[PDB]
């Protein structure tokens, strides 16, 4: 129920790493956060969701953004699922995971069955919610969208643009990045006038100021969500 | 604001084709929609996914889901920003866009400046709500992901199965489907002593009920997604 | 609920396709008065027929320290399109903000919001940000603009010449270009009125006299005699 | 405070030709009504309006409109009031006038001080208010305007037409009406194929289905509002 | 607002102008008597406002002012003042309170309109002494209002209750009473000083008003009774 | 209670039994003034008394009751009456209403019981059709009572308005009044007519009250005037 | 309403002697007070209380208590009504009574037609309220027993004691006075140890410090009470 | 709370005799009752109280009265307590007391520390209240005035008569007992016309309706009252 653009409410949680305050404990150290919910400990679609982040973790670390989990169970339930993870999966789980008895975070975030415990929340380094993502229990995330969401808002941050569907294999422009659109007539038709972007109409105007490694980079989590393991982790098991 | 698992809010709405009550009118003819949204008309990054939309269609139709957008401005306005898409980038928006001035619908959907109305809601065909998306207003979506949810949740709903992570290329189980967890400690038992499924624990047993058409299916929407277009819109 | 004459103008900051503005403070501030005129939605006819009549006669306007201000259901991109259009298909470039009002939240605040059919209120604002006349022409009927002219015109010199204005001034039937003492509301104040024998009167009640310039009063007559006068050229042909 | 569209507030109401029923006295004939209000009797701006809707009283009885006035005063005042325009201008004025002591009519429209009290209600044959129009005490009502909003509505409504600015001189299509605009995509796909109408879009379509004889009377209202009277009345006392 | 109870502030338009009542005749040492009609051009009102005016001197003669109230606008008050001068011959020389919109009569308690008929008699400290609602079909006895004020202020200056009928009561014809004993000491004391006529010790009474002030009072009833030698109509 | 008003219904207790109000005169054709008093034993009071009991006649032959209201017990009543009748020498014929706890007072609007001094004239439909507020200090006029009651029966009758001072009217006498006309229609044919001496169409008039009835009026006011021969306080 | 031991309600009241303020007015002087209520004036059984307060006037004074009657009725009735005793019966009536005329005093006293102010509040010189007693108005009371409350509670207060059921009479322990029973164990052992009283047990302990003069006193009111007078008022 | 004229208000409530309704348990068997009130168990004015109603207990049965007590306490410490009176007293307790713990009886009595628990509440056989007495706790009760209040409202009831002050010794009156006053003039004009009764007033007439063992037995209560006990219990 927090909307895009408002600030990630503030709340004391108690995680498996210890308490923190949301989302100044981010906020402090320049770091955006996604926090990632769950309905319940020892849940098998949210094995594998822990699993994909954990594997991510160093691509999201490098971009300034760390991982939190949320799951409405103890945080002595908490441990024994990543212990249970790194035995027989034998992967380690990096995050913090909140414990949330009683479901009082869950519900401060609008997500309460704690079947609808599910919201993804991604949070820049201001505080603010910057996309929210809703999959249901019975659908695992697809994590390299996210690592692609936050690449391509910290980009826009950072170059003050939009980003087309797609990008950076936008259908129309490609690449591209879009000048956020004149809100006046007259700066409408100076934007024209100074023969500066690429454009459409006066609208639709853009250019290409990403580095190559960035777009290389996007692409990248694209390509890997599209590419099939050659080797499962239940098969090393 | 409507939860995942709720039924979509029952209303009328005015859209460029003409008046039409939702959920009822896909729910009659048994088809799931995606309701997409938008802050404003003749605007850039609404525009980009109007025209990703309109070349999937045909992928949404072959999956039975219909599409339809909502943006905050009127009828009039709508069939105009259409029109300008057909002429200046040549692909015909062949869904409904709905009119919502004064945002009545946005409201009624917790989606409100209007900067939030951003909301992607995929219902499927007994009306129900089954994720919802919200990407801001300065990012575009992923319109293959789309697609792969609706794929995915349309298996997992003809399976009874669940699906996992990054699925059909998940690193623990591949293109497995995740059997729904036993609830009782029996039930645990008498899974463990079936043999019947590869398992990771009584919580975390999976099989491959999938046909090789919808693995490949899904994993096409992500291939796409990932390749760089051999032919921009904007120079043709 | 609607302000009614002789209320303020309800404070608002609004966007309009020019930026954003605090009404009335705007146009307080440049001892303006504006005329605020409503529209159900963008690229809608009776609409675009009324701002290219107050396009049309933006000049008279401007002689009057008048500025105009719209207002459209629809967002600030719809209405430079619309403008575009305007300015393309008729050849009339319209020179006046239009507020955006996605949401309707301004024309709710005006009395005037389910569908928006009814956001069609005129308001003629005076430089002190006082609402002194209001038009409601409904959807499928165009406004005479020519008659917002005469109102304006007439509110000013009777403001200015301390008078009321008689019905279809300046050719009222009983006293012409006249102007109407305003009514003594005192016994001794109607019989000194009536003694001074200063005013051409029916009772002490209707006194009037004369003091409009030929001036005020020619251009007056003059927005009537267009109103009345078939265009030489139409714009759809031309 | 009632809005356009809206159907006029039922009410009883008494006048100097007696007590009636809006909008059931008029709606039962089949006939119009504009209601026009005023703050106080024995006022100069309402007694020239008066004079002037009485001079127009056989323009309104043509097209079917019939007349009320409404005035802060009694039934006797009111009746007074007209004795003495008869007397010293020389003009019964032949349509009731509503007697609203207590100001309970004009609260009821939202006029209501009694400055305030300036409203003009035109409503049709349902009972329905089409147009409001609201001149201040100080500024008299231009009457030749009021009997052309009837003639252009009545037409509209007859032609199923909407009518353009400054009708029948409008700048863009003159004499010309508007085809109330498509509201879907094939709709105006259709009107465009069919060749039907003028247009300058699918959105502004016009023909011109007046008769002579409507436009020449509208544009007879005008000529008169702007014509210099060759006689006052003021002179003829 | 009741008898004792002080006339309620406000400002009110009338024919003369903006006025705050009561304070205007306070100011002033003045009582006054507000008198409230339905409607303008009406004929029973129309009586009253020239019997109060041929009645204009008797009520200075008191200092007592008048003020009336009628539904309707000050320029109707106007024109039907000028109409009683024209065509009865009698100038009306009062104020006459504007109040359409009825919020005057309202704030009295008096509100159609044919409730709006209170008298309110009111003394030089603003406080209302007596009320007479006499309904729209029935004209006033405007010696009768003389007669109150008259024994009013008489029962005022000399601490004295005025008797029924006064100065004609039967018992004690122009006798005047003395406010009863409130403590049975304060009974026996008075019984025993010996210093009025009494019927009981609740009932004592004595002669202090003068010739001047019994025979002004007993004229105003005297000009009740007496038919009119020429009729204004004539 | 207003002018015009039913007098509210109420059952009270009076000196000569439980009666209902209005309905108790209202069954027998009967008005009934009713006059209120704030204790016994009061000296102004007990002159109006016997002022109204010298009057009892008068009233009784125009068809109206009298009735009395004082906030104390019906033994204080009947006690006050013998005193009146042994030490005035004059039988009070008419009820006292006994109002302790002052609940009739109250419900008439008139509550110290300084205030409890309103007189309502009620019609025999039990409508209120005049209200007078003497103060405590300041006795009746009970012979302008009687030409209140006369006036407004003669008016009931005659469908006639009652002009200020009648019978002694300055404009017209003993003239009684037409009911303006309320429509231009009206006015213009109540004018052509010529049925009435008339001063405009909203004042026009007439002398339709007999002889027996104007006399018995001014008699009245005659009295009023006149000083008695002998005092009561004299005999005794 | 108001509770034994709770102060007597603060108010105004106008009485036949002057208006005052209660308790203040008595407890200013360190006088007790009775407080007696009557329905109405000029009623019997009223009448016969009122003369036999009077007679026992100076058995009252000799306790410094004085007496203050109420009655739903004015001070006009109220000194009627007792000139009315002191011409008829012969006697005069010395105390005060207070006009309550609309029943605001009975109703703040929680006593209210008037048939319930009837109640009795014993105030003693602090204001508190001490006993009530509520004899209804077809029953007179028994004075002499307000005379025995009066002095049993003065003597209890003055000597610490409690008074047993009809005491000096009682059957127990005659004109024994009850000591107050302990509250803890160590006080009742203590007690008991002492061998200070007259016992049945720790919490039934007594003695003998009233005087004769206490005593035969209050003796002498039930005596009185119990005796057939020997003259009857009525008889002159 | 309930005042006089008021019906008493209707209750269950355990006693040491078991659980009754009120007032119904006494209507029902065409009794008055007299419940009388009190702070706690094993308090001496209360006990004084308890032996002088059980002395005179066959005074109120013959009277058609029957009595009840109330104490905030439980049943088991009632009986207790009655088990002390007898032990130590001689007398035995025949009537029922209130077990009212918690003192929602109390409570609902507007009644109610436990100290102003104390109303006496004299009830007719229809349930009504006809007399309250608020005694404090440091002063007994005179239990013989209870038993002239019961006798001369059920001989004013009988008799359709008013009881003067202290009858049947009332100074003005003697053993007279007083007519209801007239409420009408009419009433009044008959009443004195008539000359059936004695009077000083119209409003103040009597006669002597009472039987000689009536009064006998009214002035025999006074009596007892006033006279000092021959041997105590103590002794």
């Amino acid at each position: 129920i927090p909307l895009i653009g408002e600030r990630f409410p503030e709340m004391e949680v108690t995680t498996d790493h210890g308490v923190i305050k949301l989302p100044d404990h981010y906020v402090s150290q320049g770091k955006w956060f996604v926090l990632f919910s769950h309905p319940a400990d020892f849940t098998p679609v949210c094995t594998t969701e822990f699993v994909s982040f954990a594997r991510r973790y160093e691509d999201f670390q490098r971009l300034g953004v760390d991982l939190i989990g949320l799951s409405v169970d103890s945080v002595f339930s908490h441990i024994k699922w990543k212990e249970w993870i790194e035995r027989h999966i034998g992967v380690r789980i990096p995050f913090p995971i909140i414990a949330d008895p009683q479901g009082t975070v869950a519900r401060r975030l609008g997500l309460l069955a704690t079947h609808t415990v599910r919201g993804v929340f991604i949070v820049d380094a201001r505080g603010v919610i910057r996309t929210m993502l809703y999959y249901p229990m019975e659908l695992g995330r697809l994590v390299d969208e996210i690592l692609r969401i936050v690449k391509a808002l910290k980009l826009g941050d950072s170059l003050k643009r939009a980003v087309p569907a797609d990008w950076p294999n936008n259908e129309i422009i490609g690449e591209g990045l879009i000048v956020p659109p004149p809100t006046t007539e007259d700066q409408a038709r100076a934007r024209m006038e100074s023969g500066q972007y690429r454009s459409l109409d006066w609208w639709f105007c853009w250019d290409t100021p990403a580095s190559r490694d960035d777009v290389e980079e996007a692409r990248r989590y694209l390509r890997r969500a599209a590419e099939k393991p050659a080797k499962l982790l239940y098969e090393e098991a």
